[PDB]
């Protein structure tokens, strides 16, 4: 029972079932359309540049749509738009997407193919610590090691009132309740960890930092995890247990018992003949 972490094989082709099958794009956009402007209100002010620092950037989507509500809060300043992302597959997909859009002339950017923590001590050898306006880490703490010396040190590079923020699955969503009951029983990758919004708060809370939580609704479509033989349905149970061809490989003691939870009260609601695994997301903005 290998971890579906495997890398550029089964991961991709069901982290794929995962986005065409939940709101979870959705989801963030609907936060940068209501949230996001209101937070981001004085991060610019006083300044002639407003600088960015996207923490495993990704492909850029949500990254572009953070762009666009900055630059309508300050007409004709520039923006420095700085990624730290690992992969050369997600820089060059990010390049592609800058290519094609086209509002952006006072925006410039610059990739470092580099993990966080990389980052971190290539900086501390450097001499004072440049600071930033705004910083974020969406979907990405999963894959850190240290998160508590990565909270500490990233909030020390907020400028003047910036703001940082950081975006996890709900302590109250599915996963929460899908990793504390079978967490030890699906492999181990010291690739990843499992990180929920309440784990974060706690580790939050003792570095004595000032930072507020808002949650959002979201859902995953698992019907076809209840239509045996269904290829699709047995894509999303790899993304699940993070695990490759799981339903092959899993005891039959094992999947048996994960049918009737991936059904409850708190792993997902049913409705309108489908069965909807809760992603709620949570959005944590911490304080300079
Ligand atoms: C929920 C989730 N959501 C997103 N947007 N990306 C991910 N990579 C995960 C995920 C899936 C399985 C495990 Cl084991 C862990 Cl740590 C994280
Ligand atoms: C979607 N997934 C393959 C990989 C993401 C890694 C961003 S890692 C970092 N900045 N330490």
């Amino acid at each position: 029972m290998r971890s579906l972490f495997s890398d550029h094989g089964k991961y991709v082709e069901s982290f794929r079932r995962f986005l065409n099958h939940s709101t979870e794009h959705q989801c963030m956009q609907e936060f940068m359309d209501k949230k996001l402007p209101g937070i981001i209100g004085r991060i610019g002010d006083t300044k002639s540049e407003i600088k960015i620092l996207s923490i495993g950037g990704g492909a850029g989507e949500i990254d572009l749509q953070i762009l666009s509500k900055v630059q309508a809060q300050y007409p004709g300043v520039c923006i420095n738009n700085e990624v730290v992302e690992p992969s050369a597959e997600q820089i060059a997909k990010y390049k592609e997407l800058v290519a094609k859009t086209s509002n952006l002339e006072n925006v410039k950017f610059a990739w470092h193919k580099e993990t966080s923590s990389e980052y971190q001590s290539r900086m501390l050898e450097k001499k004072e610590l440049q600071k930033w306006d705004f910083i974020h880490m969406i979907q990405m703490l999963y894959y850190v090691k240290d998160i508590p010396a990565t909270l500490k040190f990233f909030h020390s590079l907020l400028g003047t009132n910036a703001k940082m923020l950081i975006i996890v699955v709900s302590g109250s969503s599915g996963w929460d309740k899908l990793w504390k009951k079978y967490g030890s029983r699906f492999p181990q990758d010291d690739l990843c960890q499992y990180i929920t919004s309440d784990d974060l708060t706690q580790m939050l809370d003792n570095l004595g930092l000032k930072y507020e939580c808002y949650d959002l609704l979201s859902t995953m479509d698992i019907s076809d995890c209840f239509i045996d033989g269904n290829e699709n349905g047995d894509l999303l149970w790899d993304f699940l247990t993070e695990t490759c061809n799981f339903n092959a490989t899993a005891p039959p003691d094992l999947r048996a018992e994960l049918g009737k939870d991936l059904q409850e009260p708190e792993f997902s609601a049913k409705k309108e003949g489908k069965v909807l695994f809760n992603n709620t997301l949570s959005f944590i903005v911490i304080e300079a």
